[PDB]
């Protein structure tokens, strides 16, 4: 089992889901092995209160994936503000990455 | 706020992202989040025929006593840039005919 780097990328709240208060923000972390692995999200480089990690799950291709999942007020997705996924894993290059996600350009 | 009585799934089907599109492969995700209590079950299907490859994270209990879970579709870049349409099924006892069904497709 060699280890194998965690591919990271962000997905907005569905349009579906844009009609409620509060809204969901997805990081996919996937294709990393072996399963030990950290992930915190954050805004103006400050933790966030409200997420949740899935446990790793076994893939078809022998790797893991995980979901995280950030609850946020709808307001503050569109005022802007930069949400960002943030991974610790033995097989990446500097032991860490990130990746944000905003309505913004 | 009070727990513990049944709540109806909400599914929300979501694209690969953008960062995905460098691949040979991408990922369709479908959340099933704010259920109680937890037994479910998730299929993938398009043509409607099922879908071979997809994976379902166990539920995870919510910070409001709910449960969310993930489910991965994997499908090849070109099925999805072809605008098949590609749909998360979910059974769970809080809906009406206990069955609720969410598409996914690129949109044009």
């Amino acid at each position: 089992g060699q280890p194998r780097e965690p591919q990271v990328y962000t997905l907005p709240p569905s349009r579906d889901e844009l009609t409620k208060n509060q809204v969901s923000l997805t990081c996919l972390v996937k294709g990393f092995y072996p399963s030990d692995i950290a992930v915190e999200w954050e805004s103006n480089g400050q933790p966030e209160n409200n997420y949740k990690t899935t446990p790793p799950v076994l893939d078809s291709d022998g790797s893991f994936f995980l979901y995280s999942k950030l609850t946020v007020d709808k307001s503050r997705w569109q005022q802007g503000n930069v949400f960002s996924c943030s991974v610790m894993h033995e097989a990446l290059h500097n032991h860490y990455t990130q990746k944000s996600l905003s309505l913004s350009p």
